[PDB]
């Protein structure tokens, strides 16, 4: 969904406030190759302590389902930078799977990535999100074996998020090894949440493969940190990062 040696902004709607997003979001589309925008959940469990903790913020700030559409619908008046919408499973079914997506597609959505997708629901979900025209975006950890890292290329359609819990401040064997496995397997493009925060990081992820490298963590420290204010903030740690 992106072109390769990009960069991809992981965001939390609503964190602190939706219109606070929607501000970070054009402050780093300039940089971005594609954006991952996260739905809050009372149950992040997925997770690293970082990302739980926006989650937590955006909830008791009040975030609501439909914000994220809202900020996705503006947003697309000013980019049509690729968005991949993150969501655990509980919101999509507790509202209607076909429903969701179709509103999401309306809003400008492109993709979908659901982090606790049951195996169960997986064909019933892939068959709707084609047919409601969204692409899927299967997710991967350091435990996942290649028989299954087939099985989720073949139903992906967007790309495959690579994971990685393990943290830093080096980016751990497990996940290089994770990559490596994942380039000798899939057909689509592959992205690395490994929890980057150094320009090396960067560098390096791209040099082994990964088409595109998601910056999250950093910059919801940063948005944890810094509230509305966080604009300035994550423009310069981008361009760290980019090397610029």
């Amino acid at each position: 969904m992106f072109k390769d040696g990009s960069l991809i902004p992981y965001l939390t709607a609503g964190d602190p406030d939706k219109q606070s997003t929607l501000n970070f979001l054009l402050a780093l589309d300039e940089y971005a190759g594609a954006i991952e925008l996260g739905i809050p959940f009372s149950d992040p469990i997925a997770d690293g302590k970082t990302i739980q903790e926006s989650h937590y913020r955006a909830l008791k700030n009040g975030f609501k389902l439909r914000e994220a559409f809202w900020i996705v619908k503006e947003f697309r008046r000013h980019s049509s930078t690729p968005i991949v919408l993150m969501t655990y499973y509980n919101p999509i079914y507790r509202a209607g799977v076909r429903n969701f997506l179709a509103e999401a597609k309306a809003s400008g959505v492109d993709g979908i990535l659901v982090v606790d997708l049951p195996v169960f629901h997986a064909k019933e979900f892939t068959e709707i999100a084609r047919e409601e025209g969204i692409k899927t975006v299967f997710l991967a950890a350091p435990n996942t074996p290649d028989e299954r890292l087939k099985v989720i290329d073949d139903m992906t359609t967007g790309f495959v998020y690579l994971v990685s819990l393990y943290g830093t401040e080096e980016i751990p064997k497990t996940a290089y090894d994770l990559l490596r496995r994942a380039k000798r397997i899939c057909r689509n493009k592959v992205a690395v949440g490994f929890g980057v925060s150094k320009r090396e990081h960067v560098v390096s992820l791209l040099k082994e493969g990964a088409n595109g490298v998601v910056v999250g963590s950093a910059l919801v420290k940063i948005i944890g940190e810094k509230g509305r204010e966080a604009t300035e903030f994550l423009k310069k740690k981008v361009e760290a990062l980019l090397g610029i």
